[PDB]
């Protein structure tokens, strides 16, 4: 089965940048696109890119996705990170079924 593989967390200092990745086991990365939650205690999750590196309105330039076809992984950057950054993030895409798939998420954490 596809599965994406995430660590569990990060953490720096406002102002900072902290990057975690997402690599794919039993399929290729590049085979479909990866989406990037930032998810709230209790809440629903929102998008904060799609389609491997698209920011949808609204969500501030300081994050940023990527994938590296040679490693087989996404990742998702916060640059100057803010103490409202502080929250879980999920890696999403789709196996060859359709069907979606979750990493297993990082928690971001500013110190």
């Amino acid at each position: 089965d596809f599965m994406l593989t995430q660590p569990h967390s990060v953490s720096e200092s406002p102002g900072k940048t902290v990057t975690f990745s997402c690599t794919g086991s039993g399929g290729s990365i590049a085979d479909s696109f990866v989406q990037w939650y930032q998810q709230r205690p209790g809440s629903a999750p929102t998008t904060v890119i799609y389609d491997d590196n698209q920011r949808p309105s609204g969500v501030p330039d300081r994050f940023s996705g990527s994938i590296d076809d040679s490693a087989n992984s996404a990742s998702l950057t916060i640059s100057g990170l803010k103490t409202e950054d502080e929250a879980d993030y999920y890696c999403q895409s789709y196996n060859s079924n359709h069907h979606v798939v979750f990493g297993g998420g990082t928690k971001v954490t500013v110190l």
